[PDB]
């Protein structure tokens, strides 16, 4: 049971009480509804762009405004739906049909005008063409990105996104309307951008729409790329971990050989969420409005994320090496764990002959230390569950080896093993 | 079912775990026997024609719809004779002695609609254009799409080496310098995205087909237009320069690849009833033209092959395989480990035998009379256990070290994996 | 670097039951 007795003169028992909670929800969509956003009233969509367009150059943009803008700037991207496109019961799109991102999803309107005010960086006299309505569409997107990728020591990488960003959206099938150097002055002022709602759900729908559809401007995906697969590391590390250690996902989670791992397991695999479907509302559940906070995040997964990066550092993987630990989610038990694991798969492969000449030869080949998970789990309690001498030297050797970011898995190791 | 785990304690519970998935390949042959198409817009006066786009050339004005439209015309002026019958996907192009243009390999249904000529730059062509004039533009139109495709980092000295090879091109005989120089480097600056418009590489395509069957005075255009053959398709090229370098048939090659994953890709790359056999078949610019969807063929879908094929060239250290960007998705380690075995057997050996004789008889006493093999290639891996040998290690890192290693290169991929 | 580490992921329940059948901290 859980309590424990203290003999303080007299012998006293006190259960031991610390604070725990849960709060996971799923991005399934049963109301069978597109995701909507309330937003302000239809633009005059050429003063709309001309506003924007100053607002830019000033580095000042109203945030309603340049939403309802985006709103009404999904008409001119126009593609033909390849197949059928259907997510969490929804039609959305039939094979053959036309359609915009408003397609994807619900828009609504209120009567209020919108502010659509001009700055000093409105140079044209003229109603814009829709290449330079791409730009800025584009350019205004990729605001999102950069408020995503602040943080200390992501400076030089900040720039050069954003110049590439700039390079786009100044060459064909662009037009450049914002000269250079603009981007990055506007994200100052913009830099937590990121965590306005509305324009996350725009830049999602723009993202969603682009990777099926292919357009000519499917370049504004790079302000986008983000919002896919969005908070849900997790899942994906796994995904990753189980293709290049080459394990059939179940047969990869018979290594976690950790009691943790049960909440985690079961967390991240719920069924019914649309995981296997390719082009379905999952990829971006984050971004439109659906679920709240995701449950395949790395923090949400942490003891599974831990392990599997530990694993990548073993195995020299720089993804790992750079990712950042979670310090909650036992990262020691999980760094040991790793380490009896990355010695079974680093260097070792399950060959087995598959093509030849004749049948006859598939017949005769026919007539004819191992990897297992339960050979690897007897070897741990061989040695006791602790590390060997050998996975810390593997361990400090890829650690040392690498410019170690502040948090990461690097960092950890270096600081844990070092002499 | 099957592939399903046993999760839960004061309970049981199973569940499969599911992954992140979105991939299905469409195949290039063609059986609606119809020729790939794109209409156009409106039917043009040659002489006329090439007045604007020279003008929208000079003033930098990037004109794509046009500029297709005139190439379609500019397919008339090119024109010869079709060495021997011409079959492909079930569609027969011309016969052996039939005078052919670019124009009659595919077809193209003209539109009434009007579209819009612009007079941007200058022009001071009062008389009406030679066909030299005309082939001249139209190499270095084309030569735009090959600019375009070659965007990466430092690789800005490599694009202007290759601009002012282009210009040479159309600047001598039997081309006639019209743009005078640097005006090319500058152009594609000006549009560095031209390989991503869909008519543009339908263009290139047809053009490449046409000039790769028929010599013709102005087959030098194919500078610009030859990076559409086989494109997208490297997979299949690797393996095909895997086959070359180690001088294996294709299928003793495939015999040494002993991987379960192998055997989905190899079915891929050689489902029949695709031309990867026939010399000039749609299928070498398949990407291009319309006929396609992503690609069978593709380096991401021939994933583990194509990690076998450049380790091992990494063994033995072919540059190309060096620089080749590893897909991380398909089991690089793995992939590494047989290509140690691998590379160690067709490395620095090579299968010889006395071929020729003084004399007959000297040939039939030859004829009366350490092992290369599959089998004991894998008997040697498993005698290891599956696991890398040292000197595998040794080679494996020396190669990576001395070697400037770009970005995701194999060669990184080395560095970064065995280092002590 | 120690770790206390059990089996609890089996293919299947009767795996399941087995191990529950079956230096020191």
């Amino acid at each position: 049971k859980i309590v424990f007795k203290v003999n303080n003169q007299v012998v006293s028992l006190k259960p031991e009480i610390i604070v725990d909670q849960h709060e996971y929800k799923y991005p399934a969509i049963k109301d069978l509804k597109k995701p909507c956003i309330t937003l302000g009233k239809a633009p005059d969509l050429n003063k709309a762009y001309k506003s924007v367009l100053s607002g830019m150059s000033a580095a000042k943009l109203d945030p309603d405004d340049v939403c309802s803008y985006l709103a009404a700037a999904m008409q001119f991207f126009e593609g033909t739906c390849p197949e059928d496109w259907t997510s969490y019961g929804i039609v959305i799109a039939r094979k053959g049909d036309k359609i915009t991102p408003g397609s994807l999803v619900e828009i609504k309107r209120t009567d209020v005008e919108g502010n659509w005010a001009l700055t000093g960086g409105m140079e044209l006299t003229r109603d814009p063409t829709v290449p330079e309505h791409a730009s800025l569409v584009g350019l205004l997107l990729s605001l999102y990105r950069l408020s995503k990728i602040s943080g200390q020591n992501t400076g030089n990488y900040k720039t050069n996104i954003a110049d590439r960003i700039e390079q786009i959206f100044e060459t064909a099938p662009f037009v450049k309307i914002v000269e250079h150097h603009t981007l990055m002055t506007t994200h100052k002022m913009c830099a937590n951008w990121s965590t306005i709602p509305n324009f996350r759900f725009l830049a999602g729908t723009y993202d969603m729409f682009f990777s099926r559809i292919e357009h000519l401007y499917s370049a504004i995906r790079v302000g986008t790329v983000v919002t896919a697969y969005e908070d849900c590391s997790g899942l994906v590390s796994f995904t990753g971990f189980i293709k290049q250690i080459n394990l059939t996902a179940r047969e990869a989670i018979l290594y976690f050989f950790h009691k943790n791992f049960e909440e985690e397991i079961r967390r991240m695999f719920e069924p019914g969420q649309e995981t296997a479907v390719p082009h379905s509302y999952f990829i971006h559940f984050r971004s439109l409005g659906l679920s709240g906070k995701s449950p395949y995040s790395s923090n949400a997964v942490g003891h599974v994320f831990n392990l599997i990066h530990f694993v990548g550092c073993y195995m020299g993987q720089v993804r790992s090496l750079n990712a950042t630990v979670i310090a909650a989610c036992a990262p020691h038990e999980m760094s040991v764990l790793g380490g009896y694991l990355g010695e079974e798969f680093f260097g070792k492969g399950t060959f087995e002959r598959r093509f030849f000449r004749d049948e006859k030869e598939l017949q005769e080949y026919e007539a004819a230390e191992t990897r297992s998970p339960e050979a690897v789990y007897t070897r741990i309690m061989m040695n006791g569950g602790r590390l060997k001498r050998s996975h810390i030297r593997r361990y400090v050797s890829v650690s040392s080896n690498h410019q170690a970011r502040p948090n990461s898995f690097a960092e950890f190791l270096n600081k844990t093993y070092s002499s």
